[PDB]
RNA sequence: GUAGUGCAGCGCGAAUGCGGUGGUGGAUGCACCGAAGGCUAAAUAUGGCUGAUGACCGAUAGCGGAUAAGUAGAGUGAUUGAAGUGUGAAAAGGAGGAUGAUGAGAAAUGAAAGUGAAUGGAGUGAAUGGGGGAUGUUCCCGCCCGUCUUGAAACACGGACCAAGGAGACGACGGCAGGAUUGUUUUCCGAGAGGGGAGGAUGCUGCGGUCGGACCCGAAAGAUGGUGAGCUAUGUGUGUGUUGAUUGAAGGGAUGCGAAAGUGUUCUGGAGGAUCUAAGCCGUUCUGACGUGCAACUCGAUGGCAUGACAUGUGCAUAGGGGCGAAAGACCAAACGAACCAUCUGGUAGCUGGUUCCCUCUGAAAUGUCUCUCAGGACAGCGGCGACGGGUGUAAGAUGUUGUAAAGCACUAAUGCGCUGCGUUAAACUUUGAAGAUGUCUUUUAAGUUGUUGCCAGUGGGCAUACUGUGGUAA
RNA sequence: AAAUGGAAGGGAUUGAAUUGCAUUCCGAUGCCUGCGGGGGAGUAUCUGAGUAAGGGGGCGGUAUCGUUCUGCUGAAGGUCCUGCGUGAGCGGGGGUGGAGGGGCGAUAUGUGCAGAUCUUGGUAGCAGUAACAAGGAAAUGAUUUGCGCUGGACGAGGGUUCCCUGUGGCAGGGGUGAAUCGACUGUGGAUACGGAGGUGCAUUGAUAGUUGUGUGUAUUGCGGCUGGGAGGCGACUUGGCUGUGACGGAUGGGGGCGGCCCUGUCCAGGAUAGCAGAACUGGAUGUCUGCUGCGGAUUGUUAUGAUGCGAAGCAGCGAUGGGCGAGCCUGUUCCGAUGAAAAAGAGGCUGCUUUGUCGUACCUAGACCGCAUCUGGUGUCCACUGUUUGCCGCGGAAGUGUUUUGUGCAAGGGCCGUAAGGGAAGUCGGCAAGAUUGAUGUGUAACUUCGGGAGAAGGAUUGGCUCUAGCGUGCUAGAACUGUUUGUUGUGGGGAAUCUGACUGUUUACUAAAAACAUAGCUUUGUGUGUGGACGCAAAGUGAAUUCUGCCCAGUGCACUUUUAGUUACGGCCUGUUGGGCUAAGCGAGUGUAAACGGCGGGAGUAACUAUGACUCUCUUAAGGUAGCCAAAUGCCUCGUCAUGUAAUUAGUGACGCGCAUGAAUGGAGCAACGAGAUUCCCACUGUCCCUACGGCCUGUCUUGUGAACCUACAGCCAAGGGAACGGGCUUGGGCUGAUCAGCGGGGAAAGAAGACCCUGUUGAGCUUGACUCUAGCAUGUGUGAAGUGCUGGGUGCCCAGUGCUUUGUGGAUGGAUGUGGGGAGUUUGGCUGGGGCGGCACGACUGCUAAAGACUAACGCAGACGUCCUAAGGCGGGCUCAGCGGGGAAGGAAACCACGCGUGGAGCACAAGGGCACAAGCCUGCUUGAGACUGUUCCUAUUGCGGGACUGUUUGGGGGAAACCCUGGCCUAGAGAUCCCAUGUCCUAUUGUGCGUGGGACAUGGGUGACAGAAAAGUUACCACAGGGAUAACUGGCUUGUAGCAGCCGAGCGACCAUAGCGACGCUGCUUUUUGAUUCUUCGAUGUCGGCUCUUCCUAUCAUCGCGAAGCAGAGAUUGCGAAGUGUUGGAUUGUUCACCCACCAACAGGGAACGUGAGCUGGGUUUAGACCGUCGUGAGACAGGUUAGUUUUACCCUACUGUGUGGACUGUGCAGCAGAUCUUGAUAGUACGAGAGGAACUCUUGAUUGCGACCUCUGGUGGAGCGGCGUGCCUGCUGGCUGCUGCGGAGCUACGUCGGGA
């Protein structure tokens, strides 16, 4: 055989990468006052980015829905509750939506940083200083009560409300983001390139669930380690 | 190196009257030696350079290269790579022709294939050859060689013509034959334990055997080390190109209807992978032209697309079991279901083709056994060349063996009648039974006049016919 | 009774082809006899063919040593003539040549050529041929005139090709000048992006943003002088700093560099027969985007608007002749796309001074690449005018390129034009051509995703001239007049249905553009972190919307769990004499999952005529195909059945459904819109055809110049025969024509290419997996690594598990073990065989027959059997008689048991068949383990192993029997396994000495190779390769004739009677070569493989026409037979078809052969390698004589054949060869003969035609680049007159659709 498409698309990307800018906020224990100086678009992202200026430091963060240029926000551990306002996660009531939550007290942000997402604060277990939160995927996770966050949802709304509708729109999206476009189906190739192969009719020819444990790398194509298949 | 012969990774890790070794793992005597630091001439190997030699080659030979040869030339590149010697002793001199001069000589020699001029003979028959005769012919005979084949003049293959070159030689080890010199030659049997007297050696020439490029020329492939994205494919940086029309979305104005909710008409505006046309780009049909071309993909007419998921110059990134692909196994410098260059490499070939002087003496086989054996091989059979050595491929007299042809019903198996006879059968039936074959004795029957052994080749696709079977409607 | 004209060998022959004879004769390289030569032989002689193969004796090339000679008074080599030798070869003479050359003996070898699609060099025929060139002219040609269209600059590439002089292309000498052009400088990149600096005029033979010059701008350095504030309410003015570089597509409005057009005036130019209100040409002149103060509510656009967060207006600041637009100014809009980076800031007025290095000539295609002076390819910029929406098409300028003594046109080609009447009858198929076409009124359906369909369809108008109306001044609307009726001198064919893909897009550079690929939408899976943080990132399937997406978890796969089986490795620990316990993942098990891979049944009865089966029983599955759809691109049978379209329907559409083998994201149903996709029909239109004609230009034909190639054993007329079974040459017959030129495609099984199909080889490679043997990676225990401490749990004080803490090692790794692993590597996948494959085993082995009276003897010949079985079914002693028949005996029968008289085996003996056997080899019965331990000779059986039998000997040996005697398995012929390795027994043994809980050997048995003298082994190729094979298939020929076709003989019956008018059973005998088989002789270094179209010839077994018989022949119409091959034998619908089947006509619509006639004659529908779809089959790569769609047709100029032509008068004779007309019809005969009637003929006379053949142009039709006319576009200034385009008529000539012409 020859080497399959999955493995070559991985090698092309170490030669010529897609790069995003790494948003994060700094450490400031005393309550300061910031200044949104600009909100801007970025290639390969869907969310707009805000430029906020402190007394001796500037930062780039995901803008929340409800920000505007020239607005003042506060940073510090004991800061008041309002859209924006980087503050510590024990000063936040239950049922409130936050974004860009860190996990180690000083790493910037880790959770909920894409277009239109947030995490939920569910419980404050005041003994042991633990906070249960819900992250965007649904998993529940206890963090310390000293990690910081941002109040509100990320801007950029529901981007899937509008269909792509046309070939050229999927062409411009994959140029900016790096998806495989177009995709030739594996059953339409010759056997030399794909485990799905030739044959006098187009058909896979054997089970499409494959293992995730113990088999050769380059055999893991299809539905890898699937617990269940079917419509519902 | 046979149960480490030597070396290495990982882990464990010594001794001080002590340590190591002794062709089978371990023990114990006796023998013999001192590792884990260092240096050391000579006798041995070998491209090239310089001297000296030769039963070596003599211009298609010998090094690729006897000369302005690793040159001229070819390839993007790594790489690749020829052909060509001669006036004379002396320039004493020529170089369109003619007339001349110099010289020993117009000047190295100068074959065949093929041609021009003159002159002799013949012809309207393909030509050419042999016998017999004659300054061409008249009569007789005569199809084109080489090769594979049961079988070729073949509608089987190679061969237009001429010259030169062109294929069983050499090394090692063994045997035999012929020949040369010398001769006071021999470590035996047996797994072992045990037992125990019986003419060659060293050269020379030839032939048969094996391994060597191995009689000469020939694959599809495999591996080691290198070159390419100037063609073409995808990504990315920076530039450039695109005429004139058609249709008429949202938004906005005015005007009519109606109790209201609402709705009619018409202007303005200029959307959309919306419709043509141009600069231009492709490649549907004519199955048009052309088809030793204008051309290793072109030309004419017709048709399709022309704001894009476009077209195009240039910087950078991706390389061969790898890349790149809106996917055709497509494309990667005129060959891609694995590129190109050099080496290993004179790669192997049970298969096809070729294999060079005369006369003379003998002269086959196309069958049996074993074979991943069936287009091959070995052993045996048939043949050649020997050498040494003395004494029946036909009949007659006697005496044995046989179960076919024909015939028959005694056994086995069949087959009609008449109520003891008449009728019909046989490769796997036989009570009988030939012609023909086949054993032994006697040359103390006729007629005639071989034994022992050495070294070796080719052959193992057959076919026809008289008589005689088997299968088949038959050939 | 057979297909080119032909064979007792020919002419012929009445016996010169019949039969019987011998008293004559002819006839070999054989025989006898005399000489000559070779080889044997024991020396008075005898004996000679020969492939593969072997032996003896000779001839020749080049050298050495070792001897012996010759050449300038002319060597070798070469050429002609001549002697000797059976031959290989060796001598002499005359020319030429100008320096060396030999004999004899031994010895060393790169030692002798006709061939190898041999190597290198030279040369023929073809052939003065193919191909290419000959560009418009004027005696001259710096002058006059005719035609074509690229023309001018920068880069890549080239490198002196550029200028002058001399010369017939060379030779000699010249020419490239930079602050203000590019680069040397920026950025991870650069001659196009960023960036200190300019414009005119003149100048050389050749350079110029570079030389010279008028004016400007920047810069290097060096000076001199001078200022840190004035104004304005404000916007802002001034020597008075911290700004820029720096950024996408589409589209409206305003305004324009240059160019072009219209117009007033002035100065000039060129042509003119005549006329022209005074033409034609050139030149020169002819304001508000914004901001501030006052003001205090309205105001504007082509469009969206602006405004108490301050409108209009007034006053300022700042910026900057008429008409058709490039940069520029100012708006709106589009994106899950939002449109680089770095170098480079300071500044007033003046004077002197500086400015480095390298490139610069010439060429856009005849100066580049494609081997070239090649119709191909090659980045950027500029370029006038009439007509027009158009920078297109159809015509003109500017600039640029170009010659001046070949012919005038046969046939056949390449590219075009016009055609009576018909109108797709042509063809696989409307292929090709014709037809529609611009603009403006009118009028527009089904359906539909409401947007579309739509330029639907269908109808009408159009020039020129002279005016009117509107306002925006060039467009729009209206009217009169006029012509030989006509005006776009350009620009879509349309309509009704079915299959299929949603749509715009992409693809096999060089045979496939598609239904294939992509696509939005829909669904499933994994993943909490990569610079990226789940509206993310990655992997698969299906393919817009609408409506739907059923049932199956038994098999395979995937997931989770093993906190309630089993199985399992290194190391460690435990216990013990070298064993056993404890400590993984995985496998196994349990549960879940089909938008995972996939699957989705038989049989019996049953409703008041039949028929069917709602209903029932029954077998059975993991579950038994649901909703829908169909002879559909999916249905074998099959051209299914019914309806509809036609004169006629293997086509199309509608309907039906037990569907070989339909069916649900393997996606099912479904067609709005779109398509150079596949199909069928309608209108229109036509040279597609009936059936061809005439014309144009370039070729060809003829001349001069330049001048190839392929191919070539030798050659080139036929019939038959035989032959390797289709001859140019051989045997027996028949023949044109003495040497030319143009044509042409029958033959040379023509050329090209070591057959790609098929088989064989112990030859490959691409790809697959449930082949064999392995392997990267990954999983999971475990060894190494860093010190100190606490904690909970196991067993017996113990070892270990997790385990938190402390800081003072570190996280980078590294050794071995078990599991997994077509992701990857290497390799294999027998043979025989009436081709191979599938099947069978004739592959080891036993019996009978085939087998021809000793033994041996073949076939995928015939009929069977073998891989076992038995403690007796082995050994021995004794006693008995078997199958069956006859006469008897209570219940007793066809068969029970007793018993007498006979019984040659007619029964038994493990199993196949054959042989054998009676006080036995059979049956019953007693005792036993000879089915013992060793050892030698021989047969099948040989050149030979294993195996299976026979016969002896030796035993401090058995069993049976009184004993003689027998016994080493089975009554005899089948039941069978090497080398190497391992297991057990007996006898020996390890070389420095001795042992051994460690090994080695000899001999004998067992463990097994059935392909049985004995490898360790799965598939596929239509993507394919190489060595061969006519030892072997798929087409033609040849032999054969079962089958196929056509005929005879007999006489049982039939025929109202009557075997034969006509028929003819049951049986029997032939012929042909048109069917399909059987075979494998020719061809695999190639003989182009189906049908049609076109064209010629032959056969007869006669369909019609001519002649003539029979009758169950009255006439009419037919039926059956003989002579006879001269002439005829058609037009259409459906299918690729051959074939078939229907319609119409006809005198009739017969059957066959010629390499299944005919592809350098065509066509290419069938078949048809490489793309693709469906059904069934396979885990898969793939398969199917199952269906469907898309898919290169090369070369004659040679010889012969054939057609003409040439090969030297006039008038004729006579031999040979060719050979043509055929068929139908009107009237009369005649309503007659014949007949009860109904019906209904003939000879002779007569009228017209159809088709073939040969001519002709008076008439009619076609053509007519001859000629005359009409209407246009551009150009000559307009009129006149020309040239160019479209159109009507159209003589001569040619032609058919027109006219003429057949023996007594």
């Amino acid at each position: 055989g020859k080497i399959t498409r999955r493995t070559r698309e991985a090698k092309k990307k170490q030669r010529q990468p897609i790069v995003k800018v790494c948003l994060s906020y700094p450490i400031i224990p005393q309550v300061e006052e910031g200044e949104v100086i600009d909100i801007v678009h970025e290639r390969s992202r869907g969310a707009p980015v805000a430029i906020i200026s402190f007394k001796e430091d500037d930062c780039m963060v995901p803008a929340s829905e409800g920000m505007y240029t020239g607005q003042k926000i506060l940073i510090g551990d004991d800061a008041p509750i309002d859209i924006g306002n980087i503050t510590k996660i024990k000063n936040v009531p239950e049922g409130m939506a936050v974004n860009s939550v860190e996990s180690v007290y000083g790493d910037g942000g880790t959770f909920a940083m894409v277009n239109g997402s947030y995490s939920l604060v569910v419980n404050h277990r005041k003994e042991t200083n633990e906070t249960v939160i819900k992250i965007p995927s649904g998993k529940k996770l206890t963090v310390s009560s000293e990690c910081r966050c941002i109040v509100g949802v990320v801007a950029g709304g529901g981007i899937h409300d509008k269909p792509l509708l046309k070939a050229s729109v999927a062409h411009y999206k994959a140029k900016a983001r790096g998806h495989v476009f177009p995709r030739v189906r594996g059953v339409a190739m010759n056997p030399v390139e794909h485990i799905h192969g030739g044959g006098n009719h187009q058909h896979v020819g054997k089970p499409t669930t494959v293992s995730k444990k113990d088999i050769s790398q380059e055999q893991k194509i299809g539905l890898v380690g699937a617990r269940r298949t079917g419509y519902r």
